[PDB]
């Protein structure tokens, strides 16, 4: 498949796609035969009319969880932590009987039984934080049930990088992205880069991100398609990945720890065996599956990553929708960063259709 003929597959799926779902800008990376591809198309800011460019800043929201999951398992690697450890160990303030049984591997995965899919906005600091988790009963025993949930891979990330004694955006700088030269990929955007800051757009109103507790942990990651494309690249051939801990961090949160149906859930990323239709992978993003609260499958030791899956998260904000999915059997994969938040199944399908066209 040529270059040429790529451009065309990519150009005649995301037109159409931005003109039916009022999407204001898109920038697209296909990695394919070694190396990305870049695709922009429309606009960063309406009202400035700023074009997308490769060096425009998206909001990623909950692909944000896949930095997370790669950090957490790079202090894995590391020695620092282990999944098997109780949370407790690593915030000895939670005193609560409840979370007696609640392992490190269950806030990372969502199976600690039932924490909600966001902190309260009435959570501010460290006292109302812990008050927060304290006060917690969990619906489910521990292991049981998936939920996907904020409050949950948020506070893993948190816990994650105590041992270490860093703050959590310095951890994530000085393990993950420096290493990997991701020199764009920002948790709090610096003035110096605020000028490829796109807007988000809902309804027709410009909107970014608000600050919340836990949000670097689950939803606060802004990066331009470059540096995504490269962080798609990592993930899916981490073997020239240089960094030992890091490598086997990246293998980790690929690793799987529990099947729901058809898929399997990673350290934020999620996994489906390839080959597999689209219609099993659309079917599984709609919201009425995707945030229901579903019985799981333990797979106990974790099975290592498996070269032949559909690797892949989306993720959103109040005016961004990104989504990102890899097969590393195959070394194909997709970056999707747009400035509106359209639906999760319409990313799936203009994202299975693109790949399918490199098979
Ligand atoms: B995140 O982006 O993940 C999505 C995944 C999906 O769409 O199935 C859903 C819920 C949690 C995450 N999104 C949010 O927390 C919403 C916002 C965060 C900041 C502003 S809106
Ligand atoms: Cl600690």
């Amino acid at each position: 498949v040529s270059e040429k003929q790529l451009a065309e597959v990519v150009a005649n799926t995301i037109t159409p796609l931005m003109k039916a779902q009022s999407v204001p800008g898109m920038a697209v990376a296909v990695i394919y035969q070694g190396k990305p591809h870049y695709y922009t198309f429309g606009k960063a800011d309406i009202a400035a009319n700023k074009p997308v460019t490769p060096q425009t800043l998206f909001e990623l929201g909950s692909i944000s969880k896949t930095f997370t999951g790669v950090l957490g398992g790079d202090a894995i690697a590391r020695g620092e932590i282990s999944l098997d450890d109780a949370v407790t160990r690593y915030w000895p303030q939670l005193t609560g009987k409840q979370w007696q049984g609640i392992r490190m591997l269950d806030l990372a995965t969502y199976t600690a039984g039932g924490l909600p899919l966001q902190v309260p906005d009435e959570v501010t600091d460290n006292a109302s934080l812990l008050r927060f988790y304290q006060n917690w009963q969990p619906q489910w025993k521990p292991g049981t049930t998936r939920l996907y949930a904020n409050a949950s891979i948020g506070l893993f990330g948190a816990l994650a990088v105590k041992p270490s004694g860093m703050p959590y955006e310095q951890a994530m700088t000085t393990r993950v992205l420096k290493p990997l030269k991701l020199d764009h990929t920002w948790i709090n955007v610096p003035k110096a880069e605020e000028a490829h800051y796109a807007w988000g757009y809902r309804d027709g109103k410009a909107v970014r991100v608000s600050p919340g507790m836990l949000d670097a942990q689950a939803y606060g990651v802004k990066t331009n398609v470059q540096d995504m494309a490269n962080w798609v690249m990592a993930n899916m051939a981490p073997e020239n990945v240089a960094d030992a801990s890091l490598k086997q961090g990246i293998a980790l949160a690929q690793s799987r720890y529990w099947r729901i149906g058809s898929m399997y859930q990673g350290l934020g990323w999620e996994m489906l065996n390839w080959p597999v239709e689209a219609n099993t992978v659309v079917e599984g993003s709609d919201s009425k599956v995707a945030l229901a609260p579903l019985p799981v499958a333990e797979v106990n030791p974790p099975a290592p990553p498996v070269k032949a899956s559909w690797v892949h998260k989306t993720g959103s904000t109040g005016g961004f929708g990104s989504y990102v999915a890899f097969i590393p059997e195959k070394q194909i994969g997709i970056v999707m960063l747009a400035n509106t938040s359209y639906p999760n199944p319409a990313r799936v399908e203009a994202a299975y259709h693109i790949l399918e066209a490199l098979q």
